[PDB]
């Protein structure tokens, strides 16, 4: 299992051609998992969940994938709402590759993605797991923009690597674990042409006329799956109280809040996060 | 495993000789746990853990301990705040077993007398399981005392069948586990001259001086061990919003919540709970 | 002031002829108020709002409105979402009395006919005052149906004396309140042929399929009026939480929590409660 | 009414001669109230209070005391828990001018104090005014340190006008309040040799064993006089979840959240912060 064995390219049509970049692992195993990565302008599938694929890998078929934006997939100058857009992309690479329905893990962005997919394409959508999610998550008591989207959005405007940094220390309760290594290495990837032309078709898309399309936390109650909510108590990013509307309103729901846990739950808990998320998806 | 097979006595000393029932199983296996059973004046170990015992049993050795005033232990006409009480009576019982450090799993009343016992023991408390604990719950938004403490309060005042049933729907989701034949076992149980002195001890215990000792939202941002508190969504009796201040001020606490479940954790969702004890665990 | 000289009728036009029964006050005052009395089988503009009429009449044009199926009101055998025919109802009102946009003042089941009918009629509705209003409530902590909403349900079963006792009781906080003779007024009210009728309509009408209507905490996001929420601590109906997606969502929200006060906050706090209005509507 | 024409100075004993400046107004009024103002290194009375004085000044005899650390009051380099510091230094005061029970109105830092001061003192204390105050605040789902707290922080490590104005434009919803005149005014003050060293005394107090008495969520329980708790729904520095424990366990509390507002609610809501306190205050 390395980057290059697991890569895996699709073209899928989304208002034509777009490339998909994943990352496909477990292959014999009898049950597919579809994982979504967060966001951070140089994330991607094989770092988001490099503490979790080989793990996962050993009892599901994995498939890893780029988000439109992000890692090698295409990255668009413009789009819709992101995370319909990315559902869109997603709904052609399972059509091509023949999955009927299939569970879902997402964080993050990747979590409001794997919602807006299951809404929009109900039947193809089994269980859900989703990490500190996007979209469906309402800050009820932290003022919006919180602290890491505000820190995203100065890196949106001064790519710096300093605003990097900044914005990389509120995704973990252990600051420690960001490195100067892991800073250079996300910058790199940051700092492309072609990922500031992604930073800039995201920025652009919150202004469309789409918007509602984010806000998923009216919709959820709709989602007859079950859904395993995770949380970091100490999420920075997407805090601990926007769970509560999905909570509330997602008729099998559960949630599981790790204390001494950042934005980055599948990092910093990640043995907890893999067995939770093995024993849920059966 | 039967009721029989693991009954065993214990005398020990609170204000003089007070004896304690509990039920042994898994002797043989090397880690000890304390199971604390919940409230509801017709309960004991045995049928709040009968799902339970004999699953942990299996991995763990396992001490379901019948709480003064409850099953087959003593029933005093007075006493102190209970979970102070309680826990009185379990040092005894640790001290005489020769039990070191050792995790406890406590639901409702039991879970506030787990605390109460981790916060004057603090060496002799392992790792907590917490379902719908009393004591560290405190409503934040639930007017008290909540429609399951005033059920409880009325069979309390009039000792009927009737009353007894109308609590017992409250402690569920699915209220069709509220049969006749559970219902009259429970009466039969609840309606003896000694549960009803032992109602009576408890209800005069509110009134006492100490009641800050029952407090202990106060008091659990002094636990050291990690703590996973575990809660039905539709708790009705101590609800969600009761888990806050505790998954706050723990430091390496945890949270796992339960769609569709009620206040009776460890039988609505016997099979999740069960599991997640055994990993949590060790 | 007395019930006959501000009784007034009005017929308007909803599927055909409603007749409306409502009190007007503080003719000559510049500024029209229209007030929206609270749930419960027997309730009217006059009791509801008993504490309120008269102070709020010397500053304001007061308009206090028998809501369908209340007080001497119609009440039809049937209707749709009831805040959604109620604030048809009301536009009938407007229109024929040549309001323009006025300020709502709302409680409970009326609280979510006012956002009902400001969401429907956008440019008629001005600042909302809302005590413990249903519909924009959602209760993320407090399971549903609560024990307001559940021993009202009790009553629509069984409509005895005692049921409606046990109903008023969770109203307020001071149950000193709820006196024989307030019992015996309200069961009076509540248990004529046309309010039994009335009931078995309300309750027919939950399972329609424009149950969406009811369900407001989606749609408040597009209110752009000042909006006061005022809530009782101990609200056993709508509970506290029930206020958080409101106060979120609502651009100009205002809250306003009294401790020591249940459902019923405009007789609770008569005195506090109005003059909050009476500040806020200028 | 001019800085100069209300100031006046105090002498007390803290552990030895303590001096204390204040504005008085409003003499020959027959309420006195005393006024505590918000962090912040440069802040002060008069700035803190610019919106409220004179307004006040008109009903109540207003005492508003810059709190030691803090405008003209002493700078010392070291002391204990601040805010039971800051509550012995205006029991000094109470008893030099002859104060008997006197209603407080704090915010922030100031609110901490007024809360101290209430609990140690509790004869002395009247009812409470608190905005977004601290100390008996919580933030049961925002991770600490919030944004708020950390460009403190930042601040007090790098005290550059940059870091100040990063500080200052997280106090305020809207955020063209942060002028350029009020961020060289504030910096002026904040960056004298002795604001550097009661910010220095202010860190060094954290790590205090005294720690507990600035815990006062863990108190407030036995407040037995109203306490009106103000929050602007924006607060980035004490966010809202931060009321609930307060607002559950203070008997007579009441709480008013102002949409659209920040931190500095007395600035950014003025007019209707003045009046709720007057009204308050009776």
């Amino acid at each position: 299992l390395t980057f290059e064995s697991t890569s895996r390219f699709a073209e899928v049509d989304v208002d034509g051609p777009l490339k998909l970049h994943y990352h496909e692992a477990g292959v014999g195993n009898d049950q597919t998992v579809v994982l979504l990565h967060g966001g951070g302008p140089g994330a991607a599938s094989w770092t988001n969940f490099s503490r979790n694929i080989a793990v996962l890998a050993r009892h599901f078929h994995v498939l890893a994938v780029d988000q439109p934006g992000y890692g090698h997939s295409d990255k668009r100058a413009e789009h819709g709402q992101f995370n319909r857009y990315a559902a869109m992309a997603l709904k052609g690479l399972f059509d091509q590759l023949g999955l009927g329905r299939v569970p879902l893990v997402g964080n993050a962005l990747g979590g409001g993605t794997a919602v807006r997919f299951a809404l929009d394409y109900p039947a193809r959508a089994g269980r859900l797991v989703l990490m500190g999610p996007g979209g469906l998550s309402i800050n009820l008591f932290a003022p919006d923009p919180t602290e890491g989207v505000k820190r995203l959005s100065k890196f949106s405007v001064a790519p710096t690597r300093e605003n990097l940094e900044a914005f990389l220390r509120v995704m973990v309760y252990d600051k420690n674990l960001i490195t100067p290594e892991l800073v250079d290495q996300r910058f790199a990837l940051a700092s492309t042409p072609e990922s500031l032309t992604a930073t800039r078709a995201m920025g652009k898309s919150f202004a469309g006329a789409d918007f509602e399309a984010g806000m998923m936390w009216r919709e959820v109650y709709r989602l007859r799956q079950p859904v395993l909510l995770i949380w970091g108590r100490e999420d920075r990013v997407n805090p601990l109280d926007g769970a509560l509307v999905a909570l509330k309103t997602i008729p099998r729901a559960q949630l599981h809040v790790f204390g001494q846990c950042g934005h980055w739950v599948q990092v910093e808990k990640f043995d907890e996060f893999n067995k939770l998320t093995i024993e849920f998806l059966g």
